[PDB]
């Protein structure tokens, strides 16, 4: 079962990308963020024509997620139980079957945060990990086949920060997010409930592998980025990870997202 994360910043500007990520990995799950459609202008009948069920929800330019699966889910909602609008359009849940089991799949697009001193963007941030933290003690076991995927805006480990070490450090001084202290705090509550970063895991010492790059400093020609697009599987599942990656071609393409789709490979 190969799952595919892609933050596609406008799924209705790229319909490009999207294909080839099909061409390309012919993948069992795809999990989209910031398409900024509207339900009512969602391209239903071409993701249809890509053999594909899917469910979603977004709004006019902003936010938005959906879910692609080959196979029909046994159940799937929009946000976790009792999630306002806003958390909504940022977090599709799925429960999808497997001969001897149910694979529980959380596709979320996490709060970017700004900085720490916003007054609603950061607070935002961390509810939203709170909210996902509770979730996942409340109503799931570490036993249980999970895979959280997404962009979660946090690059988990320095090795995963590749804009330089200068730039590193005048964005903790000014409190940029993406690797503060707070925000590591967060992150690993989040792998302690027993998740594992599967691209590092297969990678323990990589630190030139990135999912984002900046658009207006041309961040992917040097590689100057973050890995902040991740898929934690819990036990069960990361035992079966045959397969982890970044692709890099992807993001090479004409028009492309500033994000490059990353992916993982569960076979036993």
């Amino acid at each position: 079962m190969k799952f595919v994360s892609f933050n596609i910043n406008g799924l209705r500007a790229r319909p490009h990308q999207l294909e080839a990520i099909v061409e390309k990995h012919q993948p069992d799950v795809i999990g989209l963020q910031e398409t900024k459609v509207h339900d009512d202008m969602f391209p239903l009948e071409e993701v249809a024509k890509l053999g594909y069920n899917v469910f979603y929800h977004g709004q006019k330019g902003h936010y938005g997620v959906a879910l692609l699966t080959k196979e029909t889910p046994i159940a799937v909602r929009r946000g976790f139980p009792g999630d306002d609008e806003e958390a909504q359009r940022r977090i599709i849940m799925a429960e999808i079957p497997s001969l001897l089991g149910n694979v529980t799949v959380i596709n979320g697009y996490f709060p970017q945060g700004e900085s720490r001193d916003h007054p609603i963007k950061f607070p935002a941030k961390a509810q939203f990990y709170q909210n996902l933290q509770n979730y996942l003690e409340t109503e799931l076991k570490r036993d249980n086949p999970v895979l959280i995927m997404g962009d979660m805006n946090i690059s988990p480990t320095d090795l995963d920060i590749g804009i330089g070490e200068e730039n590193r450090k005048r964005w903790l001084r000014t409190g940029k997010c993406s690797f503060l202290p707070e925000e590591r705090e967060w992150m690993d509550r989040l792998m302690s409930w027993g998740l594992v970063d599967t691209f590092r895991h297969a990678n323990p010492q990589t630190a030139d592998r990135f999912s984002w790059f900046d658009y207006r400093s041309k961040g992917f020609d040097d590689n100057r980025g973050l890995r902040i697009d991740l898929l934690l599987a819990s036990q069960p599942l990361a035992e079966c990870c045959v397969e982890t990656g970044i692709d890099y071609e992807i993001r090479s393409m004409e028009k492309p997202s500033d994000h490059a789709p990353v992916w993982a490979t569960f076979r036993r």
